[PDB]
């Protein structure tokens, strides 16, 4: 289960929603995960506690 959202590039996070609440999850370190451009599209996949804010739409 993967939830889209998109990322802030001031705090390296990935922002969805889920359930009518806000979330926010950290993208991680890795160059091609964290986030680069703000508002990017980003996916936070639950079983695996795995985020990616470079998702192209
Ligand atoms: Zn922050
Ligand atoms: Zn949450
Ligand atoms: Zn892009």
């Amino acid at each position: 289960s993967k939830f889209g959202g998109e990322c802030s590039l001031k705090h390296n996070t990935c922002t969805y929603l889920k359930g009518g609440k806000n979330h926010v999850v950290n993208c991680g370190s890795a160059a091609n995960k964290k986030c680069k451009s703000d508002r990017h599209h980003c996916e936070y996949d639950e079983h695996h506690k795995r985020v990616d804010c470079q998702t192209p739409v």
